[PDB]
């Protein structure tokens, strides 16, 4: 560590003066060399030894080799990102605000991202499905903003089928309050990793869907709500909106424009876990 460290090989690898504040948040290209100068003589961890484990999707590896070691150019918090923090590198990269290396790789591709426990790839660029995974760079944790918007980091995003009974049960129209009974397969849950059926949490999103994945990703208007549900291989839910003590604000707001939809999503009951959605129906559940 030179009296200019990191702020002179930044800018060597192209870093503008304009962007310098990123050179803590950022960490240098993983496709390079210098990123593993932060080891120390072996060497046996490379640039070359990095690519193959990410190849071969040994994430965990990654993890406890390179990324909980690496704590080089001051920063401490290094992490894969978040969806949200890809969707910054994207825009910063298009722009010209890290490194040049960096500037190229993060313009389309598929991502590795990492939220809270779980590994997920994201899409940039509507690229196709046999793209290798790219893990350009770490980040700071608290250092780097995530950005909130879905434009460009696009999630792998799941609808398990689900049946609504309807009838004189379920009941989506003007003038009242939002029932809805949900019914999921086991197997189907036992693959994204709901075992416990009793653990789980409902979201109710009211807007215009996401044209590419079908999410309501900025909802106009958003709604926590525990359900009351408890036959052959199968499990149902029971989600009920809140408009008799909590003000008929969801009807006004859902049937004040003829674009806007209702769309259910579970989560666990802490908002973790695979998130699982239905669609974004219309009146009635159309």
């Amino acid at each position: 560590e030179h009296l200019r460290y990191p702020y002179l090989e930044c800018i060597k690898i192209g870093m503008s003066r304009d962007y310098l504040e990123n050179c803590v948040k950022v960490s240098f290209p993983t496709s390079q060399d210098m990123f593993y100068d932060a080891y120390p003589s072996t060497k046996t961890r490379t640039k070359e030894d990095f690519s193959a484990r990410l190849l071969a999707g040994d994430y965990d590896s990654l993890q406890k080799l390179y990324i909980d070691f690496y704590l080089a150019q001051t920063t401490f918090d290094w992490e894969i990102p978040t969806r949200d923090q890809i969707e910054t590198l994207v825009n910063y990269a298009n722009e010209g605000k890290l490194s040049t290396a960096l500037n190229q790789e993060y313009i389309t591709g598929r991502f590795l991202t990492k939220e809270n426990g779980r590994y997920d790839i994201v899409n940039v660029g509507g690229v196709p499905d046999n793209t290798p995974v790219k893990l350009p760079a770490i980040v700071s944790k608290r250092g780097l903003m995530g950005t909130t918007s879905v434009v460009n980091a696009i999630p792998n995003e799941i609808y398990p089928h689900i049946k609504v009974y309807e009838g004189t049960l379920s009941r989506l129209k003007p003038g009242g309050a939002m029932i809805a009974v949900l019914e999921y397969d086991v197997n189907e849950l036992s693959k994204h990793g709901y075992t416990n059926l009793w653990d789980v949490q409902f979201k109710v999103l009211v807007g215009v869907p996401h044209a590419e994945t079908g999410v309501i990703y900025d909802p106009v208007y958003e709604e926590t709500v525990k359900p009351y549900q408890p036959l052959t291989g199968k499990k149902l839910y029971n989600v009920s909106t809140n408009d008799m003590h909590n003000g008929y604000k969801w009807s006004n707001t859902m049937f004040s424009n003829s674009n806007y939809k209702t769309q259910i999503l579970l989560t666990k009951g802490d908002g973790s876990g695979v998130k699982l959605y239905s669609k974004a129906y219309s009146e009635n559940f159309k």
